[PDB]
């Protein structure tokens, strides 16, 4: 009866309490969708259980094993009854998986080290000094896997085969690198997480360019669902009270540090 | 078997072509929903006609007789199969028509006529000297109607009992009143109209401030309707192939004269 909530430890969306070993169950984490899984719960009328995905990844499924890994695949394998978390909206993932209208819009970005000598995308794809990468299992690898467009398969033919790898296991590897990179290294990630990083010190990153494309973070739930129809309502009635932006201005700017 | 097609004269979604009167069917329309109606029968399978919503309004239920207005209407009591236009979600029309999942992201502005002294939906609400409203029967005033926000709250009074009525039936009509008020009237529209506008002759409106919220529009389909799967994974695959970015494009800058 209780519902368990798959999510990811990625900031600020979910964050260990710094006293969290003291503390029990879902009282244990705070940030974003936290925040927002406690809403849900309320206004859907149902107990949870918040549970850190198990192998740390957002989902992606296999192509040799064809088997889906992180918090799609724990919806998919029924280990968990819904996902909330700043899980992106794709058509590879809605073949399996139900989502609910969008909580959060956003695209891709590019973040650099500050001074670094690129301004877009192109300006990485005509260039060999720079070094740049994505998410591992994400959203944004498939994208530059999928896409036809000229300067993006240019960037996904560099991308694939560069040595050493460009492709990070979580956010916080790529922030790191960007960041210990001395300006040699750009990593792609999300508008909203990028825009969230350059309001945290040592305020030595930024979003440069445009974004890549536009598309948005939706609560996730297995196919056919029973908690589907609320959550979706419950999504829409929370953005049209304002929820959504009291939230991301508690999380983003309440708490900047530059 | 032929899907009837409801939608709305809005520039650049939906407008007749300057050589209409010799043309039969869907070909006296051009627009970035007829493009996008176009792509959607395609991926779908479906043959289909294009007709114009009989009372050109996007649809609002009425309160004393609970019965719905516009393209919602339409679906709602079967007049039409499916909804392609600029239909923005939410929560009232969720609860009786189904929506895609968003093939456009916008929010609401504010447009005025060049150089009038206002900044911001705070700047309006503080004043009397220029008059501001809103279209009839759509998301907008709904918005405004329903916001709690002492900003909102504080303009929705007045709107709602401005005289002169504010409230205009079409946003061509918001846009004209704008343009012939000498700045005495500031019209609230969703953005990417506003922004369309702007880049538009005789070049003399300008969005200003940032938008009040943030959402989309989707293809609206009646509840239980066999289409729907199929669209909303076609809008989609069309988003994640770059097409609506590419339409986009083509109706907004491509075609920009300021
Ligand atoms: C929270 N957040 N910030 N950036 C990202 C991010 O950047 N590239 C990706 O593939 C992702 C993961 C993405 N949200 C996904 O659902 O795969 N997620
Ligand atoms: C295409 N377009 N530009 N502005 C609007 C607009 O501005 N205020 C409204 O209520 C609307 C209509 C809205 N999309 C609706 O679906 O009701 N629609
Ligand atoms: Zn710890
Ligand atoms: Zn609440
Ligand atoms: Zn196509």
């Amino acid at each position: 009866k209780t519902v368990v909530v798959t999510t990811i430890l990625e900031s600020p969306y979910v964050m260990m309490k710094k006293n969290h070993e003291m503390l029990e169950g879902n009282e244990r984490y705070e940030g974003y969708c936290v925040d927002l899984a406690a809403e849900i719960a309320k206004h859907c009328g149902f107990k949870y259980k918040l549970t850190i995905v198990g192998d740390g990844k957002y989902g992606a499924r296999d192509a040799d094993t064809k088997i889906w890994n992180g918090m799609v695949g724990e919806l998919v394998y029924g280990k968990a009854d819904i996902a909330i978390a700043p899980l992106t909206i794709t058509l590879v993932r809605e073949e399996v998986i139900d989502f609910s209208k969008p909580f959060m819009s956003l695209g891709i970005s590019i973040m650099i080290k500050k001074g670094t000598p690129i301004e877009s995308a192109e300006d990485l794809s005509k260039q060999t000094e720079i070094a740049y990468g994505t998410l591992d299992s994400g959203s944004t690898k498939e994208f530059f896997r999928r896409s036809k467009i000229a300067v993006f398969d240019k960037m996904w033919t560099y991308m694939r085969s560069a040595e050493p790898s460009v492709f990070v296991r979580t956010t916080a590897e790529g922030v790191a690198r960007v960041r210990k990179s001395k300006g040699k290294y750009a990593y792609l990630l999300e508008s909203t997480m990028n825009e969230y990083i350059e309001q945290r010190k040592p305020c030595d990153t930024m979003k440069v360019g445009g974004n890549l494309d536009s598309k948005g973070y939706g609560i996730a739930t297995p196919k056919g669902s029973s908690l589907g129809n609320a959550v979706n309502l419950a999504v829409l009635k929370l953005n049209e009270q304002g929820l959504l932006d009291k939230l991301k201005n508690k999380w983003w700017y309440d708490k900047g540090e530059c």
